[PDB]
């Protein structure tokens, strides 16, 4: 796929990919989240967070702090250029970011913020 990537997350708390390379001429990427599973968004939710590793943890720890209604996300985090809604069982959400937001050289990680999710589910983004 050009300047889009068909991601997913599942009941077996695993991401179907653990890395993403974005195209330097991509002038707008997309990440279409897809939940194939039987667990609700309240006990096995997932979401795609775009943010370096220099702040991944904090967006995490400060993510599971923002209630459950605040999609276990700190409201208006600058430490996230892009993120997806908290879908769940049979749900499907996405997000498209500015590839001018994506700085070269700087490492980058996507993950899940649901209390103890980022730990397991994640993967490296890059600007090849
Ligand atoms: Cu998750």
């Amino acid at each position: 796929a050009e300047c889009s990537v068909d991601i997913q997350g599942n009941d077996q708390m695993q991401f179907n990919t653990n890395a993403i390379t974005v195209d330097k001429s991509c002038k707008q990427f997309t990440v279409n989240l897809s939940h194939p599973g039987n667990l609700p968004k309240n006990v096995m939710g997932h979401s795609w967070v775009l943010s370096t590793a220099a702040d991944m943890q904090g967006v995490v720890t400060d993510g599971m702090a923002s209630g459950l209604d605040k999609d276990y996300l700190k409201p208006d985090d600058s430490r996230v250029i892009a993120h997806t809604k908290l879908i769940g069982s049979g749900e499907k959400d996405s997000v498209t970011f500015d590839v001018s937001k994506l700085k070269e050289g700087e490492q980058y990680m996507f993950f899940c913020t649901f209390p103890g999710h980022s730990a397991l589910l994640k993967g490296t983004l890059t600007l090849k």
